């Protein structure tokens, strides 16, 4: 609780069109999914995220993480509400949405250049580096959770699952399957799992493809690593065509980082410091 604003529930209900759960593109306030709503408070646009006792301690858990973790490449928590029998968290609004939607060019946005993509990748790595340095594991690293501010600065978001480290195991396996390391899928909690997930992200950046596509072969993006290793295909075959500034050398350099991140065995993966350095040298 490092000087966050305490909101009453009615204030946030007011500014969100009464928590209008319809997508924004269809006239509502939902920008994603608790559920996350767009709101206008005090000349500012904000992001409002809306067992009883156990939801309360997760609510308290995230505030704890957000109090301790402040960084240019992390979404900043602005405040909260806990009086309308319905818990809310209020964050800095990121106008350019998620990396996922920018890679897909959702709603007709311009394809991201290779230069911008490298900057976002570096930003994301810097954000993850801060978390690991400060002994946190994100647990849900993915392109939908890399948000983009006014200047397309990468902002790591959705810390609802984040855990402090001192490898432990959990009974409640959480995360996004198409991004999850094998050990994470088996209930292990380790920062090495974040690295693996970041490798999938790097693949999405290179290819512009989503991590999963039920009508695609392979359905999982991470499987393209094996197709390339068993030289059936090249990374060149998979490079996003919606760029004109992607030189072979840096693309191959990024793929090399991605491939190392995606080692099936957690101990053979680079840590975030090495990932940071490698993305620097690519540039």
């Amino acid at each position: 609780d490092t000087r966050f604003h305490s909101f009453s529930f009615y204030e946030l209900k007011n500014v969100t069109n009464n928590f209008d759960e319809r997508p924004i593109s269809v006239g509502g306030n939902k920008m994603g999914e608790g559920v996350v709503y767009k709101g206008y408070v005090n000349n500012t646009t904000v992001a409002v995220k809306k067992t009883t006792e156990e939801l309360k301690q997760q609510f308290d858990q995230e505030i704890k993480v957000m109090a301790k973790c402040q960084h240019e490449n992390l979404v900043e928590l602005l405040g909260f509400s806990s009086d309308g029998d319905d818990l809310c968290l209020v964050y800095v609004y990121m106008p350019n949405g998620s990396l996922l939607d920018r890679l897909s060019c959702l709603d007709g946005t311009p394809p991201l250049s290779w230069h911008m993509r490298c900057k976002i990748a570096q930003g994301a790595a810097n954000g993850i580096n801060f978390l690991h340095e400060n002994h946190h594991i994100h647990r849900d690293i993915k392109s939908a959770n890399i948000l983009l501010d006014e200047a397309f600065t990468a902002k790591i978001s959705d810390f609802g699952l984040a855990r402090a480290s001192e490898t432990v195991m959990t009974s409640r396996i959480v995360g996004t399957t198409a991004y999850m390391a094998p050990e994470a899928l088996r209930g292990e909690i380790t920062p090495k799992s974040d690295i693996y997930s970041f490798g999938v992200v790097l693949l999405e950046i290179i290819t512009g493809l989503p991590a999963v596509d039920e009508h695609r072969e392979p359905q999982l993006l991470l499987d393209i690593k094996e197709e390339i290793e068993d030289e059936e295909k090249t990374i060149e075959d998979y490079i996003d065509k919606k760029m004109n500034d992607a030189d072979s050398t840096s693309v191959e350099a990024m793929y090399s980082v991605a491939s190392q991140c995606l080692h099936e065995k957690k101990n053979k993966r680079p840590d975030i410091k090495k990932v940071q350095q490698l993305l620097q040298e690519m540039t």
